[PDB]
């Protein structure tokens, strides 16, 4: 059954609720983004309204078959009515096609959903500097202050650098990058772009990115793998033997790979810098973890509430243990005290 913290009161609706079958008094089921733990439970038999951005509604179309008549998209940055209830979608900062959703209750209450997001200042000069929020929805992932990561700017320069360094000095050196779901795609774009490449992938990741509005994909992506020194892989082949295996598929026009796995944290992250990040290396194969994250880090989340102050926040995240929820509702009190709201 439906968890509280997926139901907004005093409307009919719920957000990222498609696992529950027919949820009792929904009317509207919002999507925030296309991740598979938000969207499971969607297929071409879902008859019901939903409520999503532009690319999320191409993703819900073409890789699920949802049927056109049940997609409701919506621009982002404009007041929308939706069953008799003001709505607006705002960037989330998180992956394309990703939303947070402000619900302008009948009876007066605001109320922010954040869906996931990464939290920065070019959000407090969007529509929510425009009035109160009474209500937070909060994507709690990184809620603890060891979660410390670089700005995904340093990180991109350090994958650029990493690449151009290499392949300069071995021109059959081949870059693959890991992936699983949509998100992190400046991460393989930027380095095919240094290296005067197109990336090739599958054709069902190809699919997946000609659904996301991205300017000039057609000059930046490729089905064609011979043509290309920039391949993505699945996130499970990103390992020695996996790579060693793809070596060999390329039939001797490389002799060496250098990989990517774009993880969100990882405990390197306490005690190293990202200038300081080095590969795991076996024979020709180097691995690189770098830290790519599209949520808040603990002092973007805590500066974005702290900016907010809301009267009262739900967490969407980490809410399975109660030493987790226990944790959190200390970070928000003390937020709150420092601040003075
Ligand atoms: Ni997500």
């Amino acid at each position: 059954t439906c968890p509280f913290y997926k139901k907004i009161p005093g409307t009919g609706f719920t957000v990222d609720a498609f696992q529950y079958g027919v949820v009792e008094g929904c009317t509207a089921y919002f999507l925030t983004h296309f991740h598979s733990d938000h969207y499971a439970g969607l297929s071409k038999h879902f008859t019901f309204p939903v409520y999503c951005s532009e690319i999320t509604g191409n993703l819900l179309k073409n890789k699920l078959h949802v049927q056109e008549q049940y997609i409701h998209p919506l621009p982002l940055d404009t007041e929308c009515i939706v069953n008799g209830v003001k709505v607006v979608l705002l960037d989330a900062n998180h992956c394309p096609g990703a939303v947070m959703i402000l619900f302008y209750l009948p009876n007066g209450t605001v109320i922010l959903h954040t869906g996931d997001f990464r939290a920065d200042p070019s959000m407090e000069r969007s529509l929510l500097a425009d009035q109160k929020v009474h209500m937070l929805y909060l994507d709690t992932t990184y809620c603890s202050p060891e979660y410390t990561f670089p700005s995904q700017q340093e990180v991109i320069r350090f994958a650029i650098n990493t690449a151009f360094e290499a392949v300069t000095l071995n021109p059959h050196a081949l870059v693959v990058c890991g992936t699983y779901s949509i998100g992190k795609e400046k991460v393989f774009l930027a380095i095919a772009d240094v290296l005067g490449s197109k990336v090739g992938m599958s054709q069902e990741k190809y699919k997946t990115l000609q659904c996301l509005n991205i300017p000039e994909i057609n000059s930046l992506i490729t089905t064609d793998m011979c043509s290309s020194l920039v391949h993505l892989l699945p996130m499970m082949q990103i390992n020695f033997k996996g790579l060693q295996s793809h070596l060999k598929k390329c039939g001797g026009k490389y002799n060496q790979i250098l990989a990517f796995r774009p993880t969100g944290w990882t405990h390197s992250n306490k005690f190293t810098r990202i200038a300081d990040v080095i590969p795991q290396t076996k024979g020709n194969i180097s691995i690189y973890g770098i830290p790519y994250s599209e949520h808040s880090s603990y002092l973007e989340m805590k500066r974005f509430v702290q900016w907010l102050k809301p009267q009262k926040i739900i967490p969407t995240v980490n809410v399975g243990t109660w030493k987790s929820r226990s944790t959190m509702e200390k970070y928000f009190r003390e937020w709150k005290l420092e601040a003075g709201y």
